[PDB]
């Protein structure tokens, strides 16, 4: 709240007022900056004394290089810095298509971020929460942004010289709009999620969504085509017979490029179709490569030596290529940075080996979209240190100055899933959720639980998280929410185990304290999780599909009752045996079995509730 | 009772003693006898009487008419003739409700009382198969022991038994585990993977476990799945043709039920190249073809399809449907409709075998009992082509009138509907529905379908006090009713409030109606989780419990967003500022706003919620 007396020259209006909006989140010293554009490096400062000379190359860089000029000059008088940013381009992607649709404020604080960062470019991954004029079933109840909300968030980042890409889907992966059951829906469909290849109301849909997106400034959209093993297999299959597939692809990704072509896109996708690379398809394929930048997404590997592998097959066939990485927040309520350091540590020494040129990095919200929106900030710094400089030495400063936490402080978020016998290199290992979902009388995850060192870890952690709350200013909703989630899992993750022990053993007292204590006050600690949950989501999305939680919430808090009933009327003698404690746990799945941790992956919160059917018909 | 039989069995002795719980005979004396002459004879006057049947079950039937006939009689003069060699009942086991077996006794005795020869359950992956550990794990899956005696309290009354089970798809909820020895099964969505051993030793399995068993008699499955060869089968074998695919597993599974001595049934839908047609013939002539029907309000319309199926062979049955597949309420009244006109089809082509199917889809919601009312009928269309008998049996066999006792269906019969469409249900999406998000609301005509509810509820009350056994039905549609009379416009009604700001009107549904609500929701699930944990075992109600406690949640975050901008904490709902589509255009050019909506999990979100 002391006015900075930071002094610059060199500035237009628009960096000046920017620069204003940043004040915001860092604390410039009563220095003199004199700014210039410089194609010498993408940032440079040098000076001492309080007066400072700062070049970029690109606009939006001066962002990243006031950030770097607060944090050095609390070390150091004397400033010596030049970076070479590895990327031309370097993008963050937020999922607005599984039931968290960012909100119109919170963009504008992730563009904010992004720019401080060293961001060049946001992106919203939309497969239906866009807005098409005559397709009023495409968004709806979804919270689909309207032409206008997509105008405000471009223009808002173009306040910081950052660059607005929509990421799209024109053939698959649009289940939520083609459930509705109108004839102007159905008629589009091929089967699944897949539109219909040939069908001339799908192109109509299609130039419909490049409509939408003409009203924006940006010219380059992500169209998607990621894999879909169905195409063509439908109602295709019914209505045409059997077609070479890679063919049919072609000639739908050229109907689609040819819409692009109207409306003026440059097009990027997913690389998948293009893997391939009969003769005359070959050629077809070969002939579209030449008309899309292609992305090679992965988020998974361990070794540079893995990325560098496919890098070299993709530059056999295309050198218009880009590489989509991985901010881990789609396994549940909690994100995994410390797995997406790890990769991408390994990642960006393939892409700058390959001279890569653009990396997008994804932030996926598979099933529900549990995961906060800001809880990947870690991530986002982890790739930008290693774009504008190739290490990791300043980014524990460099987030602090960002954010108002040490990165290990922020990193701390992970921790349900961090359990201790986990090696740090295995993906998707998620017991933050799949405790949290387990029924209590049918506890079909049981065997992956071990109690012995889980409940202190949970129970730790929430004191850990409690903790960081206390410092993390705006940011300490995300550790709120995570402290009470790890407080319930501490007790959680073996309470079935326990009723079952309980029971085998007649210990009905036992029985009792669970019934009549232990599993009403997990209720209400779910309960005060709810809220917690509720006021982040509302905080960071719009309303929409904050339902579906209140849905799977709603039904866990009337199983725990459930457990209560039943024990209840056990105890009472009105049963002779409980009939789901005389069933015994299986595994629920091998997926990890060959390991010696006993935590695995289960990412579907249907088949972690129950066992029973519940969208089948 | 103190009636006196000669010529009796102590088989037939036993059973008459375990069916006077359900029927009261009088004091009257009954020869009986065997005899080719008819189905069912009886004969005589004052006190004394003659009874005749044909084949050993039909004892049961003739008893309860002869119960029926003294209550307004000295003199009898009954002779039937039935025209199905087998009517059968097939109960759905596999979509959450595993009925009991306490239940499939009661549902047994009273089969053997309408005349019904057959009783089958409907198991996809609800029995259970040595060396499959996740095939019906936590799904309540019968142990051989409750099969055999299941069987065997069926045979007291001589009763055959016939599984239904599935060989090739709809195992969805055996597919799903993500483990080697299971995942190796399958080609794709519910289907598993023709040519590979490792599915033939389950298939193997499958008929271990049903040669336990006395019966000799299976329907195997096999119908319509979409995408056969189109998953792991088309990664692994590339293009095949699809229909000799299904021929060469189909070989496969009846040269496996030979080894075990089964005779197969099966739905027909594969029968609908010239080395195709050659193995189809082969295969068609080792098999009985269902020909499955629940829909036709003619005649007519039923035929057509006979004649296509007598074209490709004549071991042809019918499968008909009481309906208890849409939601909590079931549909007597459709079930009734069609089941005329379908009896007039089955015996205008000479169909010797019928099997009156009830499903269970998307959850098993509906009572097991409440269908009683179409089993009683097609008892009577088969025994006497007729229904003049009909209430009146039924009351004997039940202690309701069967107009009573169809007053279970009201949830579903708003007023303006035609009779003969099917799947219009009210009684579940109603339910289900959001409210703040109610995306079924222009389906809703609340001047019409109020008081149709709020009456529905004070019919059923009454009729719950008369009902004895069967009273547990009723007082859980009674409840049902009750709480739909007044949520069929809860969500129009918060919209017009808001679009009005009238505050007060949504301080009360926020305050006092919305908790109302809560409340007798939660007592309908008290009731359903009693009729549930009655008829059925215990596992698969958990689904439900998941379903209302998510409902009830949302019913909160109504209250709670109301709340907050009572409070000036929000300048606009957004939930309120979408406007209501049409949920489904199946049923638009229509004259009544009813629809079909069954699946819960798009009644009650726009959201995602199973996808990734
Ligand atoms: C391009 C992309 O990432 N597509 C999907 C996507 N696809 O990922 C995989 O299919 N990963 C994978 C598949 C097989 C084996 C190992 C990893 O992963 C994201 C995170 O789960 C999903 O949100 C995206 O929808
Ligand atoms: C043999 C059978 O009845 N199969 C399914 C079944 N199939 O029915 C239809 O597919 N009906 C239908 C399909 C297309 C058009 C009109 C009716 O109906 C039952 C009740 O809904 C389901 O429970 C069964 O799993
Ligand atoms: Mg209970
Ligand atoms: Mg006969």
């Amino acid at each position: 709240s002391m006015a900075s007396m930071v002094r610059f020259t060199g500035l237009s209006l628009k960096q000046t007022q920017a620069i204003e909006v940043l004040k915001g989140h860092i604390s410039l010293p009563d220095v003199e900056v004199a700014v210039t554009q410089s194609d010498q490096a993408s940032i440079s400062i040098e000076g001492e004394e309080g007066h400072y000379q700062l070049t970029y190359r690109k606009p939006h860089q001066l962002y990243r290089a006031l950030s770097l000029l607060v944090t050095v000059l609390a070390e150091a008088d004397k400033v010596e810095i030049e970076e070479q940013a590895a990327y031309e381009d370097l993008a963050y992607m937020v999922d607005c298509s599984r039931n968290a649709v960012l909100n119109v404020a919170s963009a504008k604080q992730m563009i904010e971020i992004l720019a401080l960062m060293g961001y060049s470019t946001f992106e919203l991954y939309m497969e239906d929460t866009y807005q098409i004029e005559g397709q009023p079933y495409f968004g709806y109840f979804r919270g689909a942004y309207s032409a206008e909300e997509l105008q405000e968030i471009e223009a808002y980042a173009q306040q910081f010289d950052v660059t607005f890409v929509p990421c799209i889907q024109t053939l698959a992966h649009l289940s939520a709009f083609v459930k509705w059951g109108v004839k102007e829906v159905q008629e589009l469909r091929d089967v699944e999620d897949i539109l219909l290849i040939g069908e001339e109301k799908v192109y109509d849909l299609i130039d419909g969504m490049f409509a939408t997106l003409s009203k924006l400034k940006t010219r380059k959209v992500n169209i998607g085509m990621d894999e879909a093993h169905l195409v063509g297999l439908g109602r295709y299959l019914i209505l045409n017979g059997v077609v070479d597939r890679s063919l049919l692809m072609c000639q739908h990704l050229e109907r689609v490029l040819d819409i692009a072509d109207k409306y003026g896109f440059h097009c990027q996708m997913w690389s998948d179709m293009f893997f391939k690379l009969p003769e005359e398809t070959r050629v077809y394929l070969d002939r579209l490569k030449d008309r899309v930048t292609l992305v090679y997404w992965d988020y998974y590997q361990d070794s540079e030596e893995k990325y560098n592998r496919n890098f070299r097959n993709h530059h056999k066939i295309s050198h218009d290529l880009a590489f989509a990485g991985g901010a881990w927040k789609w396994i549940g309520f909690t994100p995994h940075n410390h797995f997406s350091r790890l990769v991408a540590i390994e990642a960006n020494k393939a892409c700058r080996a390959n001279q890569i040129k653009e990396v997008i990095v994804t932030g996926w919200g598979d099933n529900g979209g549990e995961t906060a929106q800001f809880s990947i900030l870690p991530s986002l710094q982890i790739w930008a240190e290693l774009s504008y400089r190739n290490d990791l030495d300043g980014l524990s400063a460099h987030f602090k100055t960002n954010t108002g936490l040490t990165v290990e402080d922020f990193m701390q978020i992970d921790l349900a899933n961090l359990l201790p016998d986990l090696p740090g290199n295995l993906s998707g290992i998620n017991p933050n959720r799949y405790v949290f979902y387990q029924d209590i009388l049918c506890p079909i995850l049981d065997q992956h639980m071990t109690p012995e060192q889980d409940k202190p870890h949970f129970a730790q952690a929430a004191e850990t998280l409690a903790n960081i709350k206390e410092k993390a200013g705006n940011y300490a909703y995300l550790f709120e929410t995570q402290a009470q989630l790890n407080a319930i899992l501490s007790s959680k993750v073996d309470v079935g185990r326990r009723i079952r022990q309980a029971y085998q053993a007649d210990d009905k007292e036992s029985l009792q304290q669970i019934a009549r204590q232990e599993l009403p006050e997990l209720r209400s600690q779910i309960e005060d999780f709810h809220a917690l949950f509720s006021h982040q989501w509302l905080k960071e999305n719009k309303v929409f599909g904050l339902d579906t939680v209140d849905i799977r919430m709603g039904g866990l808090l009337q199983r725990i009752k459930r457990a209560e009933s039943r024990i209840e009327v056990y105890l009472a003698g009105q049963l002779d045996r409980i009939d789901e404690l005389e069933v015994e746990i299986l595994p629920f799945t091998d997926f990890y079995a060959d390991k010696d941790f006993a935590a695995t992956t289960a990412n579907q919160w249907h088949t972690i509730a129950t066992a029973s059917t519940i969208y089948t018909t």
